[PDB]
Order: C-alpha cells, then sequence, then structure tokens
C-alpha cells in the first residue's frame, strides 16, 4: 500500500493548506469589513468594536506568519519530501495569543447575542459582511466568532492526520509527534479550546470505532451526534438489521459487528414520510409495517423504510429527525429573513436618500425612465460614507440587484460600477397591501354577524338631536367593541377597519358627509338600512336580494347514450319543458315525463335562460359525457292512465299502507304512461286505496285477475331502490283500448326557492335553495340495521361457540354467569330478529319519505332508526364573475328515543378498548400468517448477502410477535380476564404473563436453528407461531366473552338507534357533499376567485388526505327544554362514536335503479364500521387515487351548541350543569376542529412543496396565507367563545353559531344543523348560514345580508317543513338576537 500512504500524506498537506487559505481568508475579510467599515459611518461604540473583533487582529498576524511559514515549506505545491513540524514548534509559543481571546470569547458571544436583538445594530453588523464580499445567507458571524477557536483545535487533529500517513523514515516524523504533544497541550491548557477539542474528540472517537469509512471525516461536517441505535432497514433486495447514527448534517448506517461502514446520507438530500400501523405496499419492497417511516434520498432517487421495535423508538427517531430538520432550516430561514430585511431597510433608506433633490440620481435619461448610473451610486455610497472601498460598492449594488431591490434597464447586465443604467423595483409598483382589502368582506360579515348575535345589542335605536335613529352604532363604541373582542390591538387598527368597511359599502355615517372616525358620530350598516326602510325616498328601496319563483321538483339522473341522453326539450308558455322522452331510454328509466317544466340542468337554472342557450347547455354536458342532473316540475299528487293489457302486467306493486310502485319494466306502456318506481298509490279508477293492500290495487287490472302472481311479463325490470334490484337479481339466480287510471303521490320531492340578487361585481346572480328529502334514508337505515344484524350474527355465533366449549357447570357462580350470558345471547338474538324485521319494514316503506316527528310515543319500530325530519338544504349558486357551486347543509331533528348521563363513560371507554383490542389482535395474527408465507417464499428463492437479508426478515417476524405480546400483556386484557373469571379456559392470567418465557425459548431455538441447521428453521417458526396463534385466539375469546358480559343490551339498542339516525344524516350529508364535489361543485374557497373544478378537486384530495369533518350546529336549548337536553346528551356521545366510522368507495353500475348515483353498503362491527359508497363509473373516476385503491376515509366530527334565545332569570343548580355540559361539548369540538385544521395546514404545506415550477409554489404560498390568516382568526374567536377570559363572559351572545359555521365551512366540513323539531330553530341558522355564504363567498352585496337572512326565514322553501309537520308544536324564538328573529315590517310607511 505504498502509493496510498504517499498520496494520502499529500492529501493531508493539501487539506492543511486549502483550509488555512480559506480560514486566513476569513480572518482577512472580517478584519477588513468590521473594523474599517464600522468607523466610516454610524450605532456601535469604540469599546464594543474592541470587545467584538480586536482579538482577531492579534491572532490574525500570528496566522498570516504561520500561513507564510507553511506555504514556504509546501512550495510550489505540496510534495512528499516536505517538512512542517519545526513550523508548528516555533509557532507553538505564538499560539498562546489565544489565551486572551478565549478569556474574552464568552463576553464577545454574549455581546453579539444582545447586539443582534437591536434591529439597527444587527442590520449594521450584517451589512459589514455584505460589503466585505461575504454572502450573509451562507455563514453567520455567530459561527465566525467560534471559527478561530475551532481552527486552533483543528491543528491537533491536522497533526494527528499527517502522523497517520508519514513513515518513521521521514525526518518530520519525530518533530510531528513532538508537535502533536505541543498542539494538544496548547489546546488543553485553555478552557474554550478544551471544550471544542473534547466535542471533536467524541466525533473522532466514534470514527475510530468505525472501520471501512467513506467520504469526509465527522469532525469536518458535523458538530455532534444526535442519536444512535439499531433499526431494521427494509430495502429493495431484502431487510437488513443495522445500526443508524444521526449527526447534525449526516445520517450514517453500518453493519454492526464497534461497527463497519455501509453507507451515509446528508440530511439535506434526505426526505421523510410517515406510514400508518397495518399499512403494506407496492412500488415499495415491504410488508405489514407497524412502528415504521419512509426515507427518500432525493439525489439517488432511493426510497427505504426504517422500522423500530416499539412505537416509543419510532417517536424518538422521528422527533430527532424533525428537530435536526427544524434546527438547520430555522438557521437558514432566519439568516435569509434577517439578511433580506436589512437589505430592505438600507434599500429603502438609501432610496429615500436618493429621491431627495439633494441627490436626485433617479432621473429619466429609446428614452429610459426613472433610472440611475451604477458608478454614481457607488461614488455616492463613498460620499455619504456608507463604504470605504469601490469593491464594497459593487458588492452592495450586486446584492441589491440579486435581492430584487434594483435591476438593469435593457434586460442584459449584472451590477458593475460602469456607467450602466439601472432602476429600483419600487418604480414598476412591485409592493402592495391589497390582502387587507379582500379580507375586509370576510371580517365585515363576521363582524356584522357577531354584533347582531348579541342578546343585549350594541347596534340599536339611538336618538341624535332629540330625534330617533333606528339601528345605529357610535363609531367610538364600534372601536371599543372591536378591541374588547381582540379583533384589533389598537384603536388605530379599528379605525382603519372602519374606513375600509365604509369604502366597501358595509356601513355609513348617519349623514353622507363623514368618514369613519373614533368620534361620537352615528354609524349604520346598510343591512339595517334596507330592513328598517331608512333610504331617502328618491332611491325607491330597490330590493337587491329578491325572490324569483317557488319550485316543486323531482331530481333525475341520466347517463349519456350512443347519440344523446335519451330526450329532447322545447319552449312552451315561456318555459323550457320536456318535448319527447325516448322509449326505453335511461331518461325514461329515470322517470322523465313529456310536458314537464325543467328547473335546472346540472344545477344551472335553465328556466331563466333563452331556449337556444339551454340546448347549448345540454349539448355541452353531453359533449363532455357528464352524467346529467335535472330538476323537473313534479306535483305532490298526480294522475296516470295505463292500458289494461289482457295477457301480462308490465309493473310490480307492494307495500301495505300505502301501497307503492315497487318496480316498472323498461320501455313498457306503464312507463310511457308515467308509472315510475316509489310512487305511493292513492286511488284506482277513483276508488280510494290509501289503506288497502297491493292485491286490492292489482285486482283492478285484467291480467292480475286472470293470472295472480304469474301476471309479470319478461320485461327488463327497473326498481325503486338498489335493494329491490338486488333481491330481484338474487331471486332470478335462485331460479336458474281499455284503460285504468291511477292517482299517485310522488315521494322524494325537492321544494326550492330561486332567489335573485345583484353581486358586488355588479352582475346578476341566482341562488337555488332546496329542501330535499334524503332519498337513501330508509334504504340506508335498513342497510345499517342489516349490518348490525350481520355483526351481531357473527358475535352471537362466536359467543355461543365459546359457551359450547365450556361444557361443564362446576359451581353456582358458573351457573349464574352462564345464565347471564345465555340470557344476553338470547337478547342479542331478539335484537338480530328485530333488525331483520325492521329492515324488511323499511324496505317495505316508501311514504312518508322522511320520519315526521312522532305524534305519540310507541314501542320500537323500523322508522325509529331513520333520522327525524331529516332534510338536506342544498344551495346552488349561479355565476359570480360560468361559475356553479353547491353547498350542502343537512337539517335533522336532534336524534331521539340521555346517553352521556346513562353511560358511566368508563363503560363506553372500556367497550371501545375491548372492541379495538379484539380488532387489533385479529389484524396482528392476520399479518403473522402472511409473514410465515413471506419467509417460505424467500427460502424457496434461496434454495452472507442471503444471510443478511434472511436475518433481517426473521428479526422482523420477531418484531411482529412483540407487536402481539404488547397487546396480550396489557391492562385491557387483564381487566377482561377479571370479568370472564368464571369461564373455563386452557390458560389463567398468570400463565400468559409467564409465557413470555415461551417466546424467549422460541427465539433461542430459531437462533440455534440459524447456527446449527438452517433447514429446521420453518419447523421452529411453525412451532412459535402455532403457540402464539393459540394465545391470540385465547385473547379474542376472552374479549368477546368480556364484551358479552359488559354490554348493556337495552342501552345498546338505544345507542344503535341514535347512531343510526345520526349516521344516516351524516352519510346523507356527506353523500350530497361528495356528489357535489365529484360533480365539480363544492367550494369552501369561492372568496379567492377559485374555479369550482379546482376547489372540488382540492377538497376531494384534502378529504382523501385528512378525513371528512362533519360539523354540527347542535342548536339545542339544554338549559331550558328537557326533551332537547336528552337529544343533546345522546348526539354528543354518538358523534364521538361516529368518529370511528370509515367511508370507502367502490365502482358499481346499475341501469336497473332510477335516480341514484350512490348506493350505500355497510361492513364491519359497530366500532370500526365501514360505509362503502358505491358510485357510478363517472363519479368513481373523479375520486382521488387513494380512495379509488379501496383505502378507508376517516370521519371526524365536531358539535357546536349555543342557545338561540337568551336564558331569562338566574339558572337553577341543574340548569348550571346543563350549561356546563354545553360548554364541555363545545370544548371537545373545538379541539377536534383545531386538529382537523392542523392536519389541513400540514397537508397544504406538503401540497405547496409538490414538484412544480417554483413561481407556482411562490404564488400558492402567497395565496394560502389568506385562507390561513382568516382560519387562525376564526380559531382565536372560537377559543374566546368556548373559553371566555374572566370578566369577558356573557358578552359574546350566540355568535358561536355564525362563527363556528364560518370555520367549519372554510375548512370544507360536511355541515349539519339540528334542534328538537328540525323545523324552526334550524330554519334560523340555515337561513343565516346560507345568507352569510352568499355574502362571504359569492359577493351578495353586504346591504342584502340581513334581507336574504329574513327572506329565507319567511319565503324560502323551508316553510314546507312546517306544511309537512302541521301537527307538531314548535316555538319561534322570542328571546333571540336580531340576526335570528324575523324583522317586523317598517313602521314609517312608504311600501
Amino acid at each position: 500500500e505504498s502509493e496510498r500512504q504517499l498520496r494520502l500524506r499529500l492529501c493531508v498537506l493539501n487539506e492543511i493548506l486549502g483550509t488555512e487559505r480559506d480560514y486566513v481568508g476569513t480572518l482577512r475579510f472580517l478584519q477588513s469589513a468590521f473594523l474599517h467599515r464600522i468607523r466610516q459611518n454610524v450605532g456601535l461604540t469604540e469599546e464594543n468594536v474592541k470587545v467584538l473583533f480586536s482579538n482577531i487582529e492579534d491572532i490574525l498576524e500570528v496566522h498570516k506568519d504561520f500561513l507564510a511559514a507553511l506555504e514556504y515549506c509546501l512550495h510550489p505545491e505540496p510534495q512528499s519530501q516536505h517538512e512542517l513540524g519545526n513550523v508548528f514548534l516555533k509557532f507553538k509559543d505564538k499560539f498562546c495569543v489565544y489565551e486572551e481571546y478565549c478569556s474574552n470569547h464568552e463576553k464577545a458571544l454574549r455581546l453579539l447575542v444582545e447586539l443582534n436583538k437591536i434591529p439597527t445594530v444587527r442590520a449594521f453588523l450584517l451589512s459589514c459582511m455584505l460589503l466585505g464580499g461575504r454572502k450573509t445567507t451562507d455563514i453567520p458571524l455567530e459561527g465566525y466568532l467560534l471559527s478561530p477557536i475551532q481552527r486552533i483545535c483543528k491543528y491537533p487533529l491536522l497533526l494527528k492526520e499527517l502522523a497517520k500517513r508519514t513513515p518513521g523514515k521521514h525526518p518530520d516524523h519525530p518533530a510531528v509527534q513532538s508537535a502533536l504533544q505541543a498542539m494538544k497541550t496548547v489546546c488543553s491548557n485553555i478552557n474554550e479550546t478544551k471544550r471544542q477539542m473534547e466535542k471533536l474528540e467524541a466525533l473522532e472517537q466514534l470514527q475510530s470505532h468505525i472501520e471501512g469509512w467513506e467520504g469526509s471525516n465527522l469532525t469536518d461536517i458535523c458538530t455532534q451526534l444526535l442519536l444512535q441505535g439499531t433499526l431494521l432497514k427494509i430495502s429493495a433486495g431484502n431487510i437488513q438489521e443495522r445500526a443508524f447514527f444521526l449527526f447534525d448534517n449526516l445520517l450514517v448506517y453500518c453493519k454492526r459487528k464497534l461497527y463497519i461502514f455501509r453507507g451515509r446520507i446528508n440530511t439535506e438530500v434526505m426526505e421523510v414520510e410517515n406510514v400508518e400501523d397495518g399499512t403494506a405496499d407496492y412500488h415499495s419492497n415491504g410488508y405489514t409495517v407497524t412502528n415504521g417511516w419512509k426515507i427518500h434520498n432525493t439525489a439517488k432517487n432511493k426510497w427505504f423504510v426504517c422500522m423500530a421495535k416499539t412505537a416509543e423508538e419510532k417517536q424518538k427517531w422521528l422527533d430527532a429527525i424533525i428537530r435536526e430538520r427544524e434546527q438547520r432550516e430555522s438557521l437558514k430561514l432566519g439568516m435569509e429573513r434577517d439578511a433580506y430585511v436589512m437589505i430592505a431597510e438600507k434599500g429603502e433608506k438609501l432610496y429615500h436618500m436618493m429621491m431627495n433633490k439633494k441627490v436626485n440620481l433617479i432621473k429619466d435619461r429609446s428614452t429610459v425612465p426613472k433610472c440611475f448610473l451604477g458608478n454614481e451610486f457607488v461614488a455616492w455610497l463613498l460620499e455619504i460614507g456608507e463604504i470605504s472601498k469601490t469593491e464594497e460598492g459593487v458588492n452592495l449594488g450586486q446584492a441589491l440587484l440579486e435581492n430584487g431591490i434594483i435591476h438593469h434597464v435593457s434586460d442584459k447586465h449584472q451590477f458593475k460600477n460602469e456607467q450602466v443604467m439601472y432602476r429600483f423595483r419600487y418604480d414598476d409598483g412591485t409592493y402592495k397591501a391589497r390582502s387587507e382589502l379582500e379580507d375586509i368582506m370576510s371580517k365585515g360579515v363576521r363582524l356584522y354577524c357577531r354584533l347582531h348575535s348579541l342578546y343585549t345589542p350594541v347596534i340599536k335605536d339611538r336618538d341624535y338631536h332629540l330625534k330617533t335613529y333606528k339601528s345605529v352604532l357610535p363609531g367610538s363604541k364600534l372601536v371599543d367593541w372591536l378591541l374588547a373582542q381582540g379583533d384589533c390591538q389598537t384603536r388605530e387598527e379599528a379605525v382603519a377597519l372602519g374606513v375600509g368597511l365604509c369604502n366597501n359599502g358595509f356601513m355609513h355615517h348617519v349623514l353622507e358627509k363623514s368618514e369613519f372616525r373614533d368620534e361620537s358620530q352615528y354609524f349604520r350598516f346598510h343591512a339595517d338600512e334596507e330592513m328598517e326602510g331608512t333610504s331617502s325616498k328618491n332611491k325607491q328601496l330597490r330590493n337587491d336580494f329578491k325572490l324569483v319563483e317557488n319550485i316543486l321538483a323531482k331530481r333525475l339522473l341520466i347517463l349519456p347514450q350512443e347519440e344523446d341522453y335519451g330526450f329532447d326539450i322545447e319552449e312552451k308558455n315561456k318555459a323550457v319543458v320536456v318535448k319527447s322522452v325516448q322509449r326505453g331510454s335511461l331518461a325514461e328509466v329515470a322517470g322523465l315525463q313529456v310536458g314537464r317544466k325543467i328547473y335546472s340542468i346540472n344545477e344551472d337554472l335553465v328556466f331563466l335562460r333563452p331556449f337556444s342557450e339551454v340546448e347549448s347547455i345540454l349539448n355541452q354536458s353531453f359533449c363532455s359525457r357528464r352524467p346529467l342532473r335535472l330538476l323537473v316540475a313534479t306535483k305532490a299528487k298526480e294522475i296516470i292512465k295505463i292500458p289494461d293489457q289482457p295477457d301480462t302486467l308490465c309493473f310490480q306493486i307492494r307495500g301495505a299502507a300505502p301501497p307503492y310502485v315497487y318496480a316498472v319494466g323498461r320501455g313498457s306502456e306503464a312507463m310511457a304512461a308515467g308509472l315510475c318506481a316509489g310512487q305511493c298509490i292513492l286511488k284506482v279508477n277513483g276508488s280510494n286505496v290509501m289503506n288497502d293492500g297491493a292485491p286490492e290495487v292489482l285486482e283492478h287490472f285484467q291480467a292480475f285477475r286472470s293470472r295472480r302472481e304469474e301476471a309479470l311479463g319478461l320485461y327488463q325490470w327497473i326498481y325503486h331502490t338498489h335493494e329491490d334490484a338486488q333481491e330481484a337479481r338474487a331471486s332470478q339466480e335462485a331460479s336458474t283500448s281499455p284503460m285504468v287510471t291511477l292517482t299517485v303521490d310522488n315521494v322524494h320531492l325537492e321544494h326550492g326557492v330561486v332567489y335573485e340578487y345583484v353581486s358586488t361585481a355588479g352582475v346578476r346572480c341566482h341562488v337555488l335553495e332546496k329542501i330535499v328529502e334524503p332519498r337513501g334514508c330508509f334504504g340506508l337505515t335498513a342497510k345499517i340495521l342489516e349490518a348490525f344484524a350481520a355483526n351481531d350474527s357473527v358475535f352471537v355465533e362466536n359467543c355461543r361457540r365459546l359457551m359450547a366449549l365450556s361444557s361443564a357447570i362446576v359451581t353456582m357462580p358458573h351457573f349464574e354467569f352462564r345464565n347471564i350470558c345465555d340470557t344476553k345471547l338470547e337478547s342479542i338474538g331478539q335484537r338480530i330478529a328485530c333488525y331483520q324485521e325492521f329492515a324488511a319494514q323499511l324496505k317495505s316503506r316508501v311514504s312518508p319519505p322522511f320520519k315526521q316527528a312522532p305524534l305519540e310515543p310507541h314501542p320500537l319500530c323500523g322508522l325509529d332508526f331513520c333520522p327525524t325530519n331529516c332534510h338536506i338544504n342544498l344551495m346552488e349558486v349561479s355565476y359570480p364573475k360560468m361559475s356553479y357551486t353547491q353547498h350542502c347543509i343537512t337539517t335533522m331533528a336532534a336524534p331521539s328515543w340521555g346517553l352521556s348521563f346513562l353511560l358511566k363513560q368508563e363503560d363506553r371507554e372500556i367497550q371501545d378498548a375491548y372492541l379495538q383490542l379484539f380488532t387489533k389482535l385479529d389484524v396482528a395474527l392476520k399479518e403473522m400468517k402472511q409473514y410465515v408465507t413471506q419467509i417460505n417464499r424467500l427460502l424457496s428463492t434461496i434454495t452472507s448477502d442471503k444471510q443478511d437479508k434472511l436475518h433481517g426478515c426473521l428479526e422482523h417476524l420477531f418484531n411482529q410477535v412483540d407487536s402481539i405480546n404488547a397487546l396480550l400483556k396489557g391492562p385491557v386484557m387483564s381487566r377482561a380476564f377479571e370479568e370472564t373469571k368464571h369461564f373455563p379456559m386452557n390458560h389463567s392470567l398468570q400463565e400468559f404473563k409467564q409465557k413470555e418465557e415461551c417466546t424467549i425459548r422460541g427465539r433461542s431455538l430459531i437462533q440455534i436453528s440459524i447456527q446449527e441447521d438452517p433447514w429446521n428453521l420453518p419447523n421452529s417458526i411453525k412451532t412459535l407461531v402455532d403457540n402464539i396463534q393459540r394465545y391470540v385466539e385465547d385473547g379474542k375469546n376472552q374479549l368477546l366473552l368480556a364484551l358479552l358480559k359488559c354490554t348493556d343490551t337495552e342501552l345498546q339498542l338505544r345507542r344503535d338507534a341514535i347512531f343510526c339516525q345520526a349516521l344516516v344524516a351524516a352519510v346523507c350529508t356527506f353523500s350530497e357533499q361528495l356528489l357535489a364535489a365529484l360533480g365539480y361543485r363544492y367550494n369552501n374557497n369561492g372568496e379567492y376567485e377559485e374555479s369550482s373544478r379546482d376547489a372540488s378537486r382540492k377538497w376531494l384530495e384534502q378529504v382523501a388526505a385528512t378525513g371528512v369533518l362533519l360539523h354540527c350546529q347542535s342548536l339545542l336549548s339544554p338549559a331550558t327544554v328537557k326533551e332537547e337536553r336528552t337529544m343533546l346528551e345522546d348526539i354528543w356521545v354518538t358523534l364521538s362514536e361516529l368518529d370511528n366510522v370509515t367511508f370507502s368507495f367502490k365502482q358499481l353500475d346499475e341501469n336497473y335503479v332510477a335516480n341514484t348515483n350512490v348506493f350505500y353498503h355497510i361492513e364491519g362491527s359497530r366500532q370500526a364500521l365501514k360505509v362503502i359508497f358505491y358510485l357510478d363509473s363517472y363519479h368513481f373516476s373523479k375520486l382521488p387515487s387513494r380512495l379509488e385503491g379501496g383505502a378507508s376515509l376517516r370521519l371526524h366530527t365536531a358539535l357546536f351548541t349555543k342557545v338561540l334565545e337568551n336564558v331569562e332569570g338566574l339558572p337553577s343548580p341543574g340548569s348550571q350543569a346543563a350549561e356546563d355540559l354545553q360548554q364541555d361539548i363545545n370544548a371537545q369540538s373545538l379541539e377536534k376542529v383545531q386538529q382537523y385544521y392542523r392536519k389541513l395546514r400540514a397537508f397544504y404545506l406538503e401540497r405547496s412543496n409538490l414538484p412544480t415550477d417554483a413561481s407556482t409554489t411562490a404564488v400558492k404560498i402567497d395565496q394560502l396565507i389568506r385562507p390561513i390568516n382568516a382560519l387562525d382568526e376564526l380559531c382565536r374567536l372560537m377559543k374566546s367563545f368556548v373559553h371566555p377570559k374572566p370578566g369577558a363572559a356573557g358578552s359574546v351572545g350566540a355568535g358561536l353559531i355564525p362563527i363556528s359555521s364560518e370555520l367549519c365551512y372554510r375548512l370544507g366540513a360536511c355541515q349539519m344543523v339540528m334542534c328538537g323539531t328540525g323545523m324552526q330553530r334550524s330554519t334560523l341558522s340555515v337561513s343565516l348560514e346560507q345568507a352569510a355564504i352568499l355574502a362571504r363567498s359569492h359577493g351578495l352585496l353586504p346591504k342584502c345580508i340581513m334581507q336574504a337572512t329574513d327572506i329565507m326565514r319567511k319565503q324560502g322553501p323551508r316553510v314546507e317543513i312546517l306544511a309537512k309537520n302541521l301537527r307538531v308544536k314548535d316555538q319561534m324564538p322570542q328571546g333571540a338576537p336580531r340576526l335570528y328573529r324575523l324583522c317586523q315590517p317598517p313602521v314609517d310607511g312608504d311600501l
């Protein structure tokens, strides 16, 4: 190895020289810049210069002499004959100059920290570096003060390295070893170098324990180790047990036999991604991960996966990784920030010192506007005294160019001293504040709403010059109130808000003449002006939000065919109507009828448009193959006339009271007569049948009288639900002119009001609010009931099997426990029979198409699982600045029979723990079965590289086994064994705890197999795994038996009902919101001009990444109404349980079911329930790839609850507890929204980093700051609503509702609204939320916000909930804030 040692010594000699050149370079530029440039112009004092830099000077001379003395030996270049030792030995005494420096260094750092707290001094100190020629963003002065103390400590290491290479024959050898004793003793006598030496000693020590090392030494690229340990490197090829060392810029991994090098990664070219427990992969080499994360070398494009034994070690590793990332990134962003701002502060100062006539350099000179010459600027910098050397000036002028303060006029040149023409980026207007102007709408709406939500209002009637003004706010009281709520820190900021509100037409002074001031002047929102009727007469009170037309409509869905959708349109009586429906078309199958008026085409209100433009909308939808969504005029009762054929029917009927159309044949005379599925038959040839069976209806028809059940006729049948289409298909698989007049009731009708308004863009807009009966509700309630019956069939079947393994009854406590268990199994049996019946009831019911609030209490029935008064409030909007959006807010009565009082919440939390523990233990054994298969696969492919891979796999198997032992050992299983203590089993609690001795023996036998006979390894694995499977099943069995015993079957029946009502409403809400989004119609972000396609795609990808948030305006009066309190105490516990629900999606076509994009299905136990939203090919293909691949979408819930009236009088001790319970609900909901907001923020940070043109990332970041600044405001507000500070309490009113509405709207939640009836309080919140959505997102002119809010609560489609529930007593809120009351009509006349 002679040539190696030869070239290696030359490399040490080069490293000494090369690193000293740049280090003395460092000392030279710092001396030049700091001392001389600080004295030219001035805040730093003479003594402060002395303390900072002067001990550099005394070092610097010794180091220049040392550099010369080294460069003299190493002439003309470093050569193998050279000596240096004597040059150290002579300098050894000269290096004792460090004794003063080190004694002062602590004082110099301690000065620098304080001088960096003073903005001017920090900027002056960075300026020194900038003019010198050093990029400020690359090295800190904070580092430079240490850099001398580092390099004296390096000299011992430098000698040690030269000594590693040089042979004993070389004459420098004895000098170098003497010089090592010297440079060591030098650094050892001084505390500061001793510290730097011991911290380097650790790095060299570790490197000395590592063999095989590649790349640069640890001392030279890292300051400290951060973390050390063994992990499983899962990698391409196969798994590798390894040691991992993390150091401050470098991760290095080694084979563990002291250690042997394998490879290293710079923490810059690293990237990290987390993976969830139970995840497995394709396009990555792994298996069922738990306790892992993924690493990406961005330089080599290499993924690999770490795994740790425990979660605690996963967390220790990801936390150290995150910290190292944040420390490096925070220095870099802190230096870039600090540096940019001083360049700005100087740039602006010097700009406004150049714009005065004392200087005037910025002149016009093709003609070039507002320019200057670089020579003159540098000269002027020397003349004013800002520089000492012209070189500094070209450094500053190039820095102001590269930082964007200036540029060249011709698009050619950098900055030069050279009479070249330049210009400041001020001149073309590159700076502005307009982000404070777009947010003034949102702030305005949020403000108006909070003020009018006050129970003791601050906007009110007040007299001026002894004459009443009606709805006025003193400008100074507005300021006092903006401040008291924390919206603005200063009165000045509140005045700036006030001025911009007045400019954007929110409010005015009581005379035209004044701006907003902090004076006693009176101010009034135009939204009151329009409602109290207080315009001057010559403006006619133009109602710029008005009603257009009330609609009653059936929603159809049509998939495109070979030439069209299956129909034509015509203009008739100045309306668009259905001209002709093609026989046997998918439109006929939807139930489109000839002569019907059409209210919307893909949510565009086509009745408002010219006929030639509507044909173009149909065509554009068809050309883009969109699934068509109509609204068509349909009456609540209808007359249909059927040809009575002699041989066969063409339709099916069933249902008792009322009878209903179960099915109809495609292309039939019945279908062409307009018979359609779900129609509930009232009369036949005049004869009433509304309480008469399907046979009585069928008996009118000649074919039925002839053939009875055989009367069906070999048509392709179409059906009322997918449930009916399934039971028909299954029935098929198990087997392989005279007239009649029907008067029918059309179920599933949407009642709508088209509002018109003029937008803030000055253009006309329409809103289609609809109250919709959720078509799926009865079918979905049956499917959830079926799923609970299926789960309970699996539960009863397991627990009966276990009681059949316990053959003996040895003691009376065994008999008592068995009798309890037998009874509870029979009870769950009775529950299974009930839910199958109730599902058959619900499948056998079609009217009323929503649960009315029950007129009377009664014993339990199938409708008690459907949500009471469940209706979806759609709100479609037509083009602002052609845009379409479709907000969804479901309304229901709060679900009803509370649970939070009935449950010892401990029982629920134990039952969660048991059902999750059982689900986990079952998954962990399911992986363990696949693991033994993957090892047998590897062994077949094999029959030291193979040994490393195999050892990694076998270790990972034992890790999985530990990922079971930690579940079986736990306190949850121990408590289960204490509950099941009467039941006979093969193991006691003491046994399994002691059976870690069985896994220690098994591991030792596997290791013995690896050492003595590698072909006995499968037998050893099988033995270990079979023993563990017996323990896992014995755990599963104990947990189902503990569950059977601790389940209260009566409460569970209730819970299921509340859950079923809630989940149905939730799933219906999300169904509608999902179908809006998958239709390119959801948009929480219409404020920011955003195209609804993009907003929808962003929400879909967001929901895939984050979960669905369901937000409930709980809107119950628990302090006052005992019924509503029981509904609150139920829904709170229930939404906590709905958090465990996972949505998921699958493609499934029909063309055998009318009008249903979605067919739900349900899988999984109560805990971890899964809803499969079966979607059509079109909507499924608009899912994100995460959800298309079958992955689970998690539901998060929040529930915000404020009384819409005041509480009058002092609360009783019970009412105080109701308010406290209300406050707890709001607290838990605030934490859960904040988490969803954090997970959205994190998701947006990742999204902004996605590999794209850097200009688009910068624009995205500037965009995303506005939503986030508004959201952070809404969070501050929510915290002050939910946790009011001492003495601010009561001052906030019901504002929690419009504000938590705004929050969960902004986040993109599915929105739900509830009250004891679902038919009055709910109208007041939905009407406000919709009016606020219009005002904050679609630019409804702010003067109209209350007008829409009251018109909606008077004339909107919601009054139809009262005209469908006339028998239900409800109370319009008398104690409500002016935002929630109806406004009385104006008293002064002139309407």
